[PDB]
């Protein structure tokens, strides 16, 4: 298993820095921290793209809070594709993971919310 | 234990009789089905007691916004009352109930940032 | 031929906007501009890494000046040779310099000469 | 075309013999090799001064490397332009570089680019 | 009037340095000191050539001793040509000049010796 | 004052009578002309006295080498004796005499460096 880290902002470098420091403090080496900053460039915006290329089945991505993974709830149900790759996600602040039975609940609930959102 | 039901439409009276039948089908007595088309919800609130279980068809029947949903779930939780969201596979019993609060709190925060 | 854009940038938004605008003014689509923070390690350049995957033989990378490509002359030379080996040439907008074939063969020769004469 | 030779040399005989031999090996007559001590002032370069008087349009000055011509890149560039204005080109034996026309136009462009990127 | 300085060696840099320092100590600015060192190059050997270009009528060349001016006595009777240019020479150590009546004697005597030498 | 003459050939006896006539013509009595074809020079030397003047045709008649010349000129100088080098325009009287020593000393040094 290898730990990766994902941080995301739309605008703020500050919250970028708040997440990246957190990811290191959780134990991710600095070169395994990929970020997305919508106000950057294709590379600042393709941190997830690179991350997809680096992972292997059995690896773990750490993200600070649940809202940092996607633009929206449909967006974050990313969980499916990384689970396709056999790669688990673990949200630090909320202390939930996406693997096994707990990971099944997380998607069930999140689908419910996203379908609600469409209401 | 004691079983209630909550059904809510925006407008369709037709579908209100359709949810109500669905809950009647799940075992809920008709005097225990409360409905809105928010007095229905305010009566059921409440009416319920320790050990009761409320059946709702979907998560989006229960409340206006995820934040309103969290506040409802904690109010029922405090009393020893739980919800089954029939079509969603979700229950507020025990662990799945803690999960649901954890995840909805996180979604709700997003929305206050949206506001 | 598809045009890409590349820039080494410092840590400020100002420094990024300036480089992004310069490459957009040169005709590069916004989704084809890749940057790296100039601060960072040269075995972990995420922008070059993505750019390497997206180019095809015959494509051109535009760069504003020689210093926006490489960390130093030796770094410039190795990158020019890497991309040259993939059939991709580099074009430095402000300096006027290109590396397609002939002039391209001259540029690495002069750059090494300068490598030496400076070293 | 008559071939001349030029070298900046340090203060030792060894340093001079080495540069003189290198230009003789390149085909320059011994009486057409001019040198300046690298120590000295750039508004008093006796060798360049004599060389300037002896060249004709069409002649070529051979130099071993870029650093044997100018005190620095800015000095190299001004000298290349001076001789270029008299119809005389410079040929750097070891580096392979020449300044006759085309490549010559490229060399001052690259050299200034490097002037900048180094400065 | 302007003072110039001329120093000459066949081999020795040391006596070069012994003369140049002398020429400065006599008051010649450093950029008006031209030297010839037979073991140098065309430029090390064309110090007199440059000197001829710099002087004006009325100027003075200082040389340390009389033997430093020419290879031989016929050679040094240089005196004629610099006198053609109206430029006087003054030999420091021997305290003779080549101008006016004293300069006439110097050439008379020196011609006598050189003709003797041919004997 | 008193006038001597010195004439020297390598080999030509003919030219020895030619120099000797030239000095006789310059005013020198025949008992005062010394000749070599180095005893001639040694007699005149080394013979001479204070105030004497020696006439020689050319500078290269006088001596083997410039150094030998300087040594001769100082020996005569010390005694108050002077040389006229007829064909060369040079005299060892006074200033032109100091010049001649100065310049010949410098030429002689060159030659010791040559040796």
């Amino acid at each position: 298993m290898r730990l990766f880290g994902y941080a995301r902002v739309s605008t703020s470098q500050q919250s970028l820095d708040i997440q990246v420091r957190a990811l290191k403090d959780a134990g991710v080496k600095a070169n395994r921290i990929f970020t997305d900053k919508a106000s950057g460039s294709s590379s600042d915006r393709k941190g997830l793209d690179l991350l997809r290329m680096k992972v292997e089945e059995g690896d773990v991505i750490l993200v600070k809070k649940l809202d940092r993974l996607g633009r929206d709830t449909a967006d974050m149900i990313l969980i499916k594709e990384f689970d396709a790759q056999g790669v688990s996600i673990r949200f630090i602040d909320d202390g939930i993971s996406t693997d096994g039975e707990m990971g099944k609940m997380v998607v069930t609930i999140l689908s419910a919310v996203a379908q609600a959102e469409r209401q």
